[PDB]
């Protein structure tokens, strides 16, 4: 649950992102990948990346970038009424690709990452304050989601 004011500052952040989705998507998913090897696993159209240079280099993975930014940005636009945009992509992460939510956090962790990596300085604690709780809203509710799938 946000504020007004909170939400306000997480679409303000969106915009940074909004400037160059397809860079941020990329750095997203190559911190992901590199931080978290086993979550390339998941991915059989990466799994043949070795080194973080081709994933660099890689445009079929800043394209896969920008369809997860486009997704969620959609969904933070809605200010947590996004239970219609939010149902599709729960059911498909837990019964086709099998995510476990582990996964989603660290996902998120990645986002604050990059933010401050592109961002040095221009990234506020007031702003990362109110980003981390919308991505904790989004987990929350894939997880309620999971828990009715009995997916672990
Ligand atoms: C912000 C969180 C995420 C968003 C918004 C997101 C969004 C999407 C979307 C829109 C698709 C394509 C449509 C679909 O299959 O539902 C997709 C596919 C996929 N996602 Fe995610 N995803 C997220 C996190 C993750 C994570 C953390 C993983 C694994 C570690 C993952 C694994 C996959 C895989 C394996 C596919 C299929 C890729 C393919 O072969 O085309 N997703 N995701």
């Amino acid at each position: 649950g946000l504020s007004d004011g909170e939400w306000q500052q997480v679409l303000n952040v969106w915009g940074k992102v909004e400037a160059d989705i397809a860079g941020h998507g990329q750095e997203v998913l190559i911190r992901l990948f590199t931080g978290h090897p086993e979550t390339l696993e998941k991915f059989d159209k990466f799994k043949h990346l070795k080194t973080e240079a081709e994933m660099k280099a890689s445009e079929d993975l800043k394209k896969h970038g920008t369809v997860v930014l486009t997704a969620l940005g959609g969904i933070l636009k809605k200010k947590g009424h996004h239970e219609a945009e939010l149902k599709p992509l729960a059911q498909s992460h837990a019964t086709k690709h099998k995510i476990p939510i582990k996964y989603l956090e660290f996902i998120s962790d990645a986002i604050i990452h990059v933010l401050h990596s592109k961002h040095p300085g221009d990234f506020g604690a007031d702003a990362q304050g109110a980003m981390t709780k919308a991505l904790e809203l989004f987990r929350n509710d894939i997880a309620a989601k999971y828990k009715e799938l009995g997916f672990q």
